[PDB]
């Protein structure tokens, strides 16, 4: 029930304020532009038009600005009032913007934690919601119980840009994995298998038990950095991808996904990694 | 303990024969070329140089030929002896080759089941081993208990090419997912996070709870085929991928993976799918 201020009332910011209201917090809401407060006010929020008033209402300042906006600007007029308060910033654009924001907050005597929301607005405050945080451990520990009302809180580290970096990484992985699933679905779909049927083997079993297990079994090899190909080489996987391409062609299914995959391996072979293990390809990318 | 013949003694074929020997079967082994039988003979296999003799030793014929070889040719000289026997073929190259093989077997009065082995040779006969099968339900049911010694047996359907199709699809998904993980790992690795550390969030949580859940939640939408973008559009995901690209560039991490992902979405936008949901992209591929 502590007081909280939510600065930024777009879709995510409004969901945050609503979830805090539903946990019994005294929520004050601010937005630069008018018209977004009414549904929250109907649920018990207090509107504050002036950022200085909004910041002054609460020690905990949950900030979810629009992508174009910046913390230093939105909260600049409240610079004096910020001393002794805490910012949890949930919409940094890049790791460098999060690191700049932490420095700005420190200058003003404000605690800072950066966080990445790992679910859409409709799932904030519900089971499965996870928020990844980076920045002050003190803030994290002081407000963990409050933050746990929004989603399971995970503290990654003290470097402010880590949460944006993890989110970027996880989302990159998501898009690649989803595109792989869609090619797979197209392939079984050419024999009449519905996608929802296919998920029984593809998601309930293959994804965790094969894909996930293989990644866990291979991750220490990446960190070691040698990639011996004794027990299976990058070259051999090129052959598998050629077979996938040919099967896709015989089924009348577009080959872009496997072709782009094979291209990547061909580049590693041309860079000398053909007798190394598959995961050596990461070394092209850093 | 029933008798079984294994035809083809490459790495996989030898693992199959060894696993059957370890379950107490009387295993007869054949290969076109000499030199591969000795380690199996040391474990109790019987060598048969003549395919007619090998086929005659057992009703259950487990066939794992080399990629270049074909069932009709390897087992052609045993055409008469094949009547009343059963072929479980574990190395068809394409769905059409499996469907040809089933027809060939039928002509000779042989039962036929095609199967795809979903683990490497070293894991055959061990927990986690899964084999996907397509073809005769009668064969599947007659020999399920024997086959379960090699891996959990799954019958997909009566069409002989389904197991090769499922395997192709699942492997396509695997390569895309692994490449996504490797880009993610490179990204967190640019801030010093080891890959093995990263798997704690990426594989133990994100992969099943986010990626998998999203695929299951979206699969019926693919089958419906309309892809309303009301609650989130293909275009909006283009913006997310632009942010991923920019973050990757700021971290000094190669942008090929996210760029290729964004390219795919740009094509769907140019085909008119921008206001549709993300998964509409599958429709470009079939």
């Amino acid at each position: 029930n502590l007081p909280v201020t939510v600065a930024g009332l777009g879709p995510m910011g409004s969901a945050l304020a609503a979830a805090l209201l539903d946990r019994g917090h005294d929520v004050t809401v601010w937005n630069r532009s008018p018209g977004k407060a009414a549904p929250l006010v109907a649920k018990g929020a207090r509107q504050a038009d002036d950022i200085v008033d909004a910041v002054s209402a609460s020690r905990l300042l949950v900030v979810c600005l629009a992508d174009y906006d910046a913390l230093y600007s939105a909260l600049g007029p409240a610079r004096e009032a910020l001393r002794g308060r805490v910012v949890v910033n949930l919409n940094s654009g890049t790791p460098k913007e999060a690191n700049e924001a932490l420095r700005w907050a420190e200058r003003h005597g404000t605690g800072y934690l950066d966080g990445a929301i790992m679910v859409p607005p409709a799932m904030v405050g519900h089971p499965g919601s996870v928020f990844l945080y980076s920045g002050s451990a003190e803030v994290f520990e002081e407000y963990k119980e409050t933050l746990a009302g929004l989603g399971d809180p995970v503290h990654l580290g003290t470097e402010a840009g880590l949460a944006v970096l993890y989110n970027t990484a996880l989302l990159s992985m998501m898009y690649s994995s989803m595109n792989g699933f869609l090619h797979a679905a197209a392939l079984v779909g050419s024999a009449g298998v519905p996608a929802a049927e296919f998920t029984k083997l593809a998601v309930d079993w293959f994804l965790p038990a094969v894909i996930g297990q293989i990644i866990k079994a291979e991750a220490p090899t990446i960190d070691e950095g040698v990639y011996p190909g004794d027990a299976g080489s990058l070259e051999m996987n090129v052959t598998t991808l050629k077979h996938i391409i040919g099967t896709s062609q015989e089924q009348g299914v577009d080959t872009e996904i496997p072709v782009r995959n094979k291209e990547l391996l061909d580049r590693a072979v041309a860079a000398g990694f053909g007798e190394s293990s598959y995961y050596s390809v990461i070394e092209l990318w850093r």
